[PDB]
């Protein structure tokens, strides 16, 4: 019956933080809305002895809090914070080894996807400008991808457990990288004219259809016969990586000629993922596991191969 408040900070950001004086007869809620502490909803849990002091996470209600996450974040999806909170929830009690060098995620939640997708962005360069992915990134590169993961949860707006792909997930971390000077060149082979393309960006980095880089390079048949089945060729690539992308068959991947590839063992309802790098030999990385041999075969998904600047001579 006495007013007892407490002091506390609220974000979006977890930077700039915001003097809030809290009441202690009333709820997270009835204040400031839905509120997150760490990833739990304190939305109803009343302002205790113990949170003084603390950022509580809110959501941009305001204007100068629309103004932060949309810089932090670059997304102004009306559910995107509570998304990352959900999530952090989870992926904080995730762990996190050194596995040769690399930071891959244990086992947990139908992560595999995620433990793959971060194996992958560890071996290739790219640059995020989102300054939320790379801070996240940074601390993930650094073992503590908590954060990192439940981002791009938020951004690819799986929820924790749900069914993941490798190749979705890296498109919409693709979206928010810089991937401008990337450009690729295409042109089309056999009668009947012939019209060519050039893919800019994402566009220009990623491929469905067939895994083999040099099979792109020499040409593929594809779904064209528009009277005699035509065949696809690469003409020009300008980009730091290239990102070939399948239906899940079996493929032998072979030391030194790639960079990383993604495995895939199921169906369209339920699977798992494991991640092969190539170094001194060829490493195949399952959450906290770790095999190797000299040789793979095995049900390839996606491929990744190392690029600077390819230009064409065939024909
Ligand atoms: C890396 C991504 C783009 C690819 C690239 O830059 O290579 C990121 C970086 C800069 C971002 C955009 C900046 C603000 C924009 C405001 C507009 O009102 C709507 C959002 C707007 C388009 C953002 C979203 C996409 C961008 C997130
Ligand atoms: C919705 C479910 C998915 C969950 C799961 O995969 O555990 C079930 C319902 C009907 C099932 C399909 C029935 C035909 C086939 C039978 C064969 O023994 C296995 C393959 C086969 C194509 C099934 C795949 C799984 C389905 C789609
Ligand atoms: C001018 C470029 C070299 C730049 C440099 O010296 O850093 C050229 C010359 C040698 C080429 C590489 C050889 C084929 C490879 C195929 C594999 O599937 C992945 C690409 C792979 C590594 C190519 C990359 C582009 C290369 C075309
Ligand atoms: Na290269």
């Amino acid at each position: 019956m006495e007013v007892r408040t407490i002091k506390v900070f609220t974000t979006v950001d977890n930077i700039n933080l915001h003097t809030q004086v809290v009441d202690m007869s009333m709820t997270y809620g009835q204040q400031f809305g839905p509120t997150y502490l760490d990833g739990a909803d304190v939305t109803k849990i009343k302002p205790h002895n113990s949170h003084e002091g603390k950022t509580f996470y809110v959501l941009p209600n305001d204007d100068t809090l629309r103004v932060e996450a949309f810089e932090y974040y670059h997304t102004t999806d009306p559910s995107f914070l509570g998304r990352y909170m959900s999530a952090l929830n989870h992926t904080k009690k995730w762990k996190y080894p050194q596995v040769n060098g690399l930071t891959s995620i244990k086992w947990a939640d139908n992560n595999s996807y995620l433990a793959t997708a971060l194996l992958t962005l560890q071996q290739i360069e790219l640059k995020f400008n989102p300054p939320a992915l790379q801070d996240a990134y940074y601390r993930a590169r650094a073992g503590e991808a908590a954060n990192f993961c439940a981002l791009i949860l938020a951004y690819c707006n799986k929820t924790v457990g749900e069914l993941g792909d490798v190749r979705e997930t890296m498109s919409y971390l693709f979206q928010h990288a810089n991937l401008d000077s990337c450009k690729r060149v295409l042109n089309v082979v056999c009668t009947c004219g012939q019209q060519q393309t050039t893919l800019k960006g994402v566009e220009a980095v990623m491929y469905m259809g067939t895994l083999s880089y040099e099979q792109f390079k020499k040409g593929v048949q594809i779904p064209c016969t528009c009277g005699k089945q035509a065949t696809k060729y690469l003409v020009q690539q300008e980009s730091p990586f290239v990102m070939m992308s399948a239906p899940p068959a079996q493929y032998e991947l072979k030391h030194g000629t790639f960079t990383c590839a993604s495995e895939y063992t199921g169906n369209y309802q339920c699977g798992h993922y494991k991640h092969i790098t190539s170094k001194e030999t060829l490493y195949c990385i399952d959450g906290a596991l770790l095999t190797k041999s000299s040789e793979y075969k095995g049900p390839i998904t996606d491929v990744f191969y190392k690029e600077n600047s390819y230009t064409t001579t065939i024909k």
